[PDB]
């Protein structure tokens, strides 16, 4: 096991914590806070417990290496947590060397410092981008001494990045202080997915969904051995359509690897007893179009040539429906149709009104983050559901049944 935040004597100690800030952005303003929410909790306790500073870092999107403050910075960032702490936050201008150093050597009884973005310095991801747009490699000794300097800003070390905790980058795996440890974000995060699929309350419903008909394959092999029901939805369901049942499917997604073992999946199911639900009914469109035209169709009528199917049909939903209502336990990760797009949102959203009910009377609802969390955020659903994950990614990687370099990177107690 490992050392967390509560374990973790700050009192008088300079804190520097990895968090996921990440946030979604549009033209430099924030569209969503949901991750600096998160981390509130973590930051606040070390404050109320005394710590003599807060020193955050994280990444924004993906500068590769270079320094790019006019379209990734942290400032904004800053501006919002400053907001949400009911104090003030400073912010620096870089996350190393001599200046920075100096700030974070000994700051008072409390203040919050904000480090500008990680990936400015290719030594975080130990590869980049080069100013003139050549891939190329980080190296050791430059690692290193990036290494060293993050070290300096603090007395001991917590990670509260759950988003980015499948990231072996030098911010998460690479700050060697004596003490390390979780931060309650972490350990929340952590706990709930490991509950999840560990000891599920039962029946466990995955709903899969979204786009990204590829990557949602070790996934669906390991969820196989965990789940007693699964819905296939969104845009990969076409997939496993077309081969299944030789429905026309149009210009739908389709996907030619994944046609190659959706087969074996499904006889796994069986093996298992384990309910599979596809959609039976779509919402067609004549190009991909937020004012496409709209069509109905089914998997005995097929798809129009070359129409596209962007989201479920009523019986679709219905049959979602009925799957939500035996689950006590759910995970959903990817959303069932376009849901960007009013023509295309319907399926989606009868899911999420269905999802919300179903916490209503106590099944565990776990959202996977992405997409799906947005959907939450878009609907105000957020404190309707038990778990919003703030980490897509991360999570797959955990239902994936990966390790995570950030978990592992933790000191052990
Ligand atoms: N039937 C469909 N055809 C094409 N795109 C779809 C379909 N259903 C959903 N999508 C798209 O899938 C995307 C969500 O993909 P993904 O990243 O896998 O979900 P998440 O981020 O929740 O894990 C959205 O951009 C959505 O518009």
């Amino acid at each position: 096991n490992k050392l967390t935040l509560d374990k973790l004597d700050v009192k008088g100690k300079r804190v520097v914590m990895r968090v996921d800030f990440n946030v979604p952005m549009k033209n430099n303003q924030i569209t969503n806070n949901q991750r600096i929410k998160a981390a509130v909790p973590s930051i606040k306790f070390c404050l109320d417990n005394g710590a003599k500073s807060v020193v955050l870092m994280s990444h924004l999107g993906r500068p590769d290496g270079v320094p790019m403050p006019d379209k990734y910075s942290l400032e904004p960032v800053a501006v919002e947590l400053k907001s949400l702490l009911g104090k003030d936050v400073l912010f620096l201008k870089d996350c190393v060397g001599p200046e920075v150093e100096k700030a974070c050597a000994n700051p008072a009884a409390g203040s919050v410092i904000l480090l500008e973005n990680l990936r400015f310095h290719v030594e975080e991801e130990g590869k980049g981008k080069d100013a003139s747009g050549n891939k190329v490699k980080a190296e050791p000794a430059k690692i290193e001494a990036f290494r060293a300097s993050l070290s300096k800003l603090g007395d001991v070390y917590v990670n509260d990045a759950f988003g980015t905790a499948h990231r072996a980058h030098s911010s998460m795996v690479g700050v060697n202080l004596p003490q390390k440890a979780g931060g309650f974000l972490m350990k929340k995060e952590l706990n709930y997915f490991a509950k999840a699929l560990e000891s599920p309350e039962r029946p466990f419903l995955a709903i899969l969904g979204g786009a990204k008909v590829a990557d949602k394959i070790q996934l669906i092999n390991n969820m196989l051995d965990k789940v007693n029901e699964m819905i296939i939805g969104g845009g990969m369901a076409f997939t496993f359509l077309k081969v299944l049942n030789n429905m026309e499917i149009g210009t739908s997604l389709f996907d030619e690897e994944g046609a190659k073992i959706v087969k074996d999946l499904m006889s796994k199911a069986e093996k298992n007893g384990v309910k599979i639900t596809l959609p039976v009914d779509f919402v067609t469109a004549d190009k991909f179009d937020e004012n496409a035209k709209t069509g109905q169709a089914t998997v005995a009528s097929g798809i129009p040539a070359g129409w596209m199917g962007l989201d479920c049909g009523p019986e679709s939903s219905k049959k979602y429906a009925e799957a939500v209502t035996r689950a006590k336990q759910i995970v959903w990760n990817g959303p069932v149709g376009v849901f960007e797009w009013e023509a295309f949102a319907r399926g989606t959203k009868a899911l999420m009104d269905e999802v919300v009910k179903a916490t209503s009377r106590g099944c565990i609802t776990i959202i996977g983050g992405g997409d799906t969390a947005t959907c939450c955020a878009k609907w105000n659903t957020e404190d309707k559901v038990s778990h919003v994950s703030t980490g897509g990614g991360a999570s797959l990687e955990l239902l994936e049944g990966k390790v995570l370099p950030g978990v592992d990177a933790l000191s052990n107690i």
